[PDB]
């Protein structure tokens, strides 16, 4: 019975196993050359920017808020959007839809630059030990006397969370639940691990890793960085500003500046008004002069969407697609990996070479985007009979760039196995047009292979 009023715990049916990823990868990747292209030497490199991208646009959601999943996640992601509600999971799964509901029609995001879609990805706050994460959803199919059920929460309930995940959204510390008195370095600092242990239980074993400074309380920051598990800070006194082309460091424990650009007090411009014309501003210098454009959000809503959509159509994939659109995590361990793997290519034979890289994360936890960009110089697309990979590889891209050759490494070691669950919701749902955009999104993700092509059969 669709009419029958439920209040259900939201939940997702499977979540990417984040415990289980691999901390060290070892790349192996056979290049196979055409006869009358044989090539005297290549070299290679990790650039500055994933995907060859100009500039970085970094973005962390605090207060886990109900937005990061109705406006941000949903309007990248190709979900149902409403101009002035806000969907749990449950009410998507179920097909009911505030009475506003629209969609864009597109997703949100850059290329790769070998020819597929990278979806905006960004960071949101947990408020992992507090209780209202265990909020239930009203989920009733045609009821229209109100939309009560549709209402703004205090915060994310944890199912909305959980499905972000599958996405490769990140996830920040932010306030910790202990009376305001109690909020002392040391007493923070014991808490921590309590709140870990709810984001490992809930988030497939998933570890946090980072730290979003609430209220300016530099407390958090000086307990956060006696908590060996945090690798990564962001604050907007008391950090570095990220210039991409010029940080030369180890950026371990580092706190990166963010803003959020207030507008000034009556002024009737917005937050997304003021990033738009710093934007600007930053985009008239030098690739190697720009700084990162690393924003904080509060509550987003229709302002935030239409923000989203503009710099897809300018910066991304309907625009110039110059911008790695990212969170502050996947761009940390990117960091880590340029600073601390070596590619290298050998030939191995008149027409064959070998191109070779360790992965390896820090010691804390596994790192969760396990991938890279390697350029290789004296190679084009047009000199290469076949590429091989290992069983490390779960996702390979490449193409030209420039005068040169680049190519997407992902190592994700369950890669496989997620598009597989996105095929299979879809095959569950199969009326369902978006389910079917996941699905064909996460399995060309994947390197060619026979799982590949049976996945591909799945979903034509």
């Amino acid at each position: 019975d669709n009419g029958k009023r439920r209040d259900v715990i939201c939940e997702t049916e499977f979540i990417y196993p984040f415990g289980n990823e691999t901390a060290d990868k070892e790349i192996e990747i056979t290049i196979h050359l055409k006869a009358d292209r044989q090539v005297g030497y290549l070299y290679t490199e990790i650039p500055t920017l994933k995907y060859n991208k100009d500039w970085l646009f970094l973005m962390t959601q605090d207060d886990c808020m109900h937005s990061a999943f109705s406006y941000t996640w949903a309007a990248i992601h190709g979900k149902p959007l409403s101009y002035i509600y806000y969907c749990d999971l449950a009410h998507l799964q179920n097909g009911d839809l505030p009475p506003d509901y629209y969609s864009l029609g597109k997703t949100l995001a850059t290329t790769n630059g070998t020819g597929q879609e990278v979806r905006f990805s960004f960071g949101t706050t947990v408020a992992a030990d507090d209780d209202l994460m265990n909020t239930q959803t009203w989920v009733q199919n045609g009821y229209t006397r109100d939309y009560f059920r549709f209402y703004k929460k205090t915060m994310l309930v944890w199912g909305n969370l959980q499905e972000m995940m599958n996405y490769g959204v990140s996830i920040a510390f932010h306030d910790l639940n202990l009376p305001d008195e109690d909020k002392t370095e040391d007493k923070l600092l014991a808490q921590f691990p309590v709140a870990q242990s709810m984001i490992r239980e809930k988030l497939n074993n998933r570890t946090c890793k980072m730290l979003a400074e609430p209220n300016g309380d530099k407390n958090y920051i000086k307990a956060a960085l006696r908590y060996d598990k945090i690798r990564t800070l962001c604050a907007q006194s008391g950090a570095t500003k990220l210039y991409p082309f010029q940080e030369n460091g180890d950026i371990e424990q580092v706190v990166i500046e963010r803003a959020f650009y207030d507008p000034p007090e009556g002024s009737g411009l917005t937050n997304p008004d003021m990033i738009k014309a710093a934007i600007l501003k930053e985009m008239e210098n030098p690739k190697e002069e720009r700084a990162a454009i690393s924003i904080g959000a509060h509550n987003t809503d229709t302002g935030w969407v239409n923000f989203l959509e503009w710099l897809n159509d300018t910066y991304g994939r309907d625009g110039d697609d110059s911008m790695w659109f990212t969170n502050q995590e996947e761009y940390y361990e990117y960091y880590y990996y340029r600073l601390h793997s070596k590619p290298e290519i050998k030939q191995v034979n008149t027409h064959t070479w070998k191109l070779t890289l360790n992965l390896n994360g820090e010691d804390s936890a596994p790192f969760y985007y396990p991938s890279v960009t390697v350029n290789i110089f004296g190679l084009k697309m047009g000199d290469i009979e076949s590429i091989k990979s290992n069983e490390d590889v779960t996702g390979l891209s490449y193409g030209d760039h420039k005068d040169f050759f680049m190519l997407n490494i992902d190592c994700r070691k369950y890669l496989a196995e997620h598009a597989e669950n996105f095929v299979k919701r879809y095959e569950a749902n199969p009326t369902d047009v978006s389910a079917k955009a996941d699905a064909n999104y996460f399995v060309n993700m994947l390197k060619d292979s026979d799982k590949k092509t049976e996945l591909k059969k799945r979903i034509e």
